[PDB]
């Protein structure tokens, strides 16, 4: 088919011969139709490949209607009734230069091109159209690749940079390519409002990448074809330069600044995370010409670098920082894109899963912007069993809630059944039963600690502050294990509980738990700075220097601490724990098997001694760790037994285990030590029990998969 | 203001003009940038005005020599 732009003239050329109602369509006709007026809006005048190629049309503007008025007049129906194959060939004849100048359809040049024989003054004095001489000449001048489609704007190739690498997604939008977006409709509007703001049209999108900052621009691009775009912003469309620079190869990027200036702010530009010193500096001389609406974006990072220098190029720029979208955001796009990426993968899904995805995803996402990771996990979930579907065995092209959440998301870390059974409420109600499994006896620590974090859970935690604890007893009482149990129970992670020594990391460790940089600023940061979920083990806190206890109270208070870069980071996901062993003295009361509030007063007295009441009053619960009953002693057995079977009977040998209190009293009695508990017995068992087998292993008289107690 | 009108009413646009203080204020207030100047407004003077009102007029229903300011 002919080019619309061409055909726009062509039918108007048929219209041309119609206005004077010409008898026939004949070579010199469209010489008028090619031209509304001498304006380059009519390229055939000046911007024509001929005026630049051979024949300038200035005075040669004179003759065109001179013929079409001197055509013998006709009546309406015979007007444009005939191609008059002398002219009618130009229909086909226009397809000749699409060869030598490499085009496909029939364009403004081509419709022009065919005419190059008789469409003219052809005489002894011939003001005419040179055949190959003007076009193949200047059809590179014009354009240099003309051909795209019958559709499209003027085919004068004003800007080669805009036609080359400038991507119009509004095209793609009416082409239906991109996926519609949601919920930045605030930012969408506001940034477009910024765009609609005459003062600062340019926004600065701020935030960490992967969040949808150009997904913003997606619906923005859509609002262009959705035509919500403001009057100020109507005539403009989307260009977004994804910079591929590949003599200066950049000035192209600078030359296009005219090509848009050609369009005269008929578009908008959007650059995403590349905002930096360019050549030289990026952008402005076109913007700095006062012109050029652009959609700016960045992480605070690139915002921290060059635009900090001037700030009066940001005089165009309202900085808008995106936040990681809410659940419904994920949900709704999922709601929109669940059918998408299940049809992208040709499968089906439970929306039950879909929302449930975001749940743990948002919860345990260590890094990314959730919908991505979600859509990742989704596509992961999708493709994963879809790949399981398309490859034999598959039965479910739909996919479940659970595994599609858990088993899929289990490829972050794992522990699905615990990722399963928890309603995020199920912890507390079931915790002190669960906690009863780990730390033996200690019903105080069972209730008190948990119930106090049941206050830091239940949703009753402050928007910023964790639960707070200071504990006395054996170190080895299951104290750490408690907070490991906490770390294990609460966060399903053993990494959560972190060794933090108040004692030795103490005074100028205020520099070494973080440092305004004069790389972690110090220990405490990227522990949590990576992972806001954590469990804090603060070692013998009263042995710390008071230098930190202020910012330690600043940990207690407000649950956040100014970092080395100064950031004040959320610890309230955690539970602040303090440690004191000084009651080992006061375990004298526990030696007398007192109710320890006998000395817990003195304990409270002892701790109230050294510290700010603030620093003191933060503690939710202080729990003395009670005297070990034989149970409390000998229930530590299965702990060992567990960490026995974890390897032999589990992760290596598949060897069964049995003991008797005979041997266990031959253990625990010795196995228990007063001050250190059975922490001795652990590294005791390491041979005479263990290596007794490591003996018997190759001694082999009795073999694997057996058990014999001594 | 003077430059465009003297391009056109002379020959092209035959154009009699109107000014809201809006534009009168706008162009001065809004159109002029402190830092980047009315230099863009110089282009904008087209846009919100010439581009706008010609577009208003180019239909011709608002006739030649007529004017409508925003
Ligand atoms: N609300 C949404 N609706 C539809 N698709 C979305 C939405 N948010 C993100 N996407 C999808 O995310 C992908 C691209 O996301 P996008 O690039 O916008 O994130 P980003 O934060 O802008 O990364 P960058 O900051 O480097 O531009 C596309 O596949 C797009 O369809
Ligand atoms: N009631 C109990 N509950 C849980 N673990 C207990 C209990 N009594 C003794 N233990 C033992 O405590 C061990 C770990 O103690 P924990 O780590 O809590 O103290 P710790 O502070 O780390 O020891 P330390 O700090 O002195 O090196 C476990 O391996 C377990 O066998």
């Amino acid at each position: 088919q002919f080019t619309e732009r061409a055909l726009t003239i062509l039918t108007l050329a048929q219209k041309l011969a119609s206005d004077h109602q010409h008898p026939q369509l004949q070579p010199i006709h469209i010489l008028a139709a090619f031209i509304e007026t001498p304006e380059d809006g009519s390229v055939p005048y000046l911007q024509n490949l001929i005026e630049k190629g051979r024949y300038d049309y200035d005075l040669f503007k004179k003759v065109v209607n001179r013929n079409l008025v001197r055509i013998p007049q006709q009546q309406p129906a015979p007007a444009e009734i005939t191609p008059s194959y002398a002219l009618g060939k130009v229909l086909q004849d226009a397809a000749k230069i699409q060869k030598q100048q490499k085009d496909s359809f029939i364009a403004q040049d081509h419709i022009l091109f065919a005419l190059f024989n008789d469409s003219s003054i052809q005489q002894i004095f011939k003001e005419a159209q040179v055949d190959i001489e003007a076009i193949k000449q200047q059809a590179l001048e014009l354009r240099g690749n003309t051909r795209i489609d019958s559709r499209g704007a003027d085919t004068n190739t004003p800007l080669e940079y805009l036609s080359k690498y400038a991507i119009d997604m509004t095209e793609q939008a009416r082409q239906g390519k991109l996926d519609p977006v949601i919920g930045r409709e605030e930012e969408i509007r506001s940034t477009i409002r910024v765009l609609a703001r005459r003062i600062k049209s340019n926004p600065c999108l701020i935030g960490e990448p992967g969040i949808g900052k150009t997904a913003i621009i997606e619906g923005v691009a859509q609002r262009i074809i959705d035509d919500d775009v403001p009057t100020i912003l109507q005539g403009a469309k989307l260009f977004s330069l994804d910079l591929a620079a590949l003599g200066d190869f950049e000035e192209r990027f600078k030359g296009v600044l005219k090509e848009i200036e050609e369009s005269k702010t008929l578009i908008v530009l959007f650059i995403d995370e590349i905002h930096m010193l360019m050549a030289a500096n990026i952008l402005k001389p076109a913007l700095s010409r006062g012109q050029l609406k652009v959609i700016g974006a960045t992480t605070n990072n690139e915002y921290r670098s060059i635009v900090e220098k001037d700030g009066a190029f940001e005089r165009r720029f309202q900085k808008i920082e995106v936040a990681e979208p809410s659940v419904r955001q994920t949900v709704a796009i999922l709601r929109g894109l669940q059918p998408k990426y299940e049809i992208h993968h040709g499968v089906r899904i439970l929306d039950s899963a879909l929302v449930t995805a975001a749940q743990l995803a948002k919860r345990y996402l260590p890094y990314r912007r959730l919908p991505d990771s979600a859509l990742d996990l989704v596509d992961i979930s999708c493709a994963g069993v879809a790949v399981a579907r398309d490859s034999k065995p598959s039965m479910i092209q739909n996919v479940v809630d659970s595994d599609t959440i858990s088993e899929t998301a289990a490829r972050l870390t794992g522990i699905p059944v615990k990722k399963l059974s928890e309603s995020e409420n199920e912890k507390l109600i079931h915790m002190e039963r669960d906690l009863s499994s780990e730390v033996v006896g200690q019903m105080d620590a069972i209730k008190a600690v948990s119930n106090a974090v049941r206050l830091s859970r239940s949703g009753l935690a402050n928007p910023r502050q964790p639960a707070s604890f200071l504990f006395l007893g054996l170190s080895g009482s299951g104290k750490t294990e408690l907070a490991k149990k906490v770390a294990g129970f609460l966060f399903n992670d053993e990494d959560m509980m972190i060794r933090v020594d108040c004692s030795e990391l103490s005074e100028k460790y205020a520099v070494s738990k973080l440092l305004g940089t004069t790389d972690e600023g110090g220990f405490l940061t990227n522990q949590l700075q990576y992972k806001p979920y954590s469990v804090l083990l603060f070692d013998e806190v009263e042995k710390a220097h008071p230098d930190v206890l202020t910012v330690m109270l600043q940990m207690l208070d407000d649950g956040r601490i100014t970092s080395g870069q100064g950031k004040t980071i959320d610890c309230s996901n955690c539970i602040v724990i303090m440690t004191s062993n000084l009651g080992a003295e006061f375990i004298n009361s526990q030696q007398g098997s007192k109710i320890q509030e006998s000395t817990k007063n003195l304990v409270m007295g002892a701790v109230r001694q050294h510290f700010r009441p603030e620093f003191l009053n933060r503690i939710s619960s202080i729990v003395i760790f009670n005297k070990l009953s034989r149970k409390a002693i000998h229930k530590i057995v299965d702990i060992r037994l567990k960490e026995i079977e974890e390897r032999f009977e589990q992760n290596d040998k598949h060897y069964k285990l049995n003991l008797t209190q005979e041997a266990k009293d031959f253990l625990a009695k010795y196995g228990y030590s007063d001050d250190m508990g059975a922490r001795p017995l652990n590294r005791l068992i390491q041979n005479e029990i263990l290596n007794k087998l490591a003996l018997r292993i190759l001694k082999n008289e009795i073999k694997d998969k057996e058990t014999v107690n001594v």
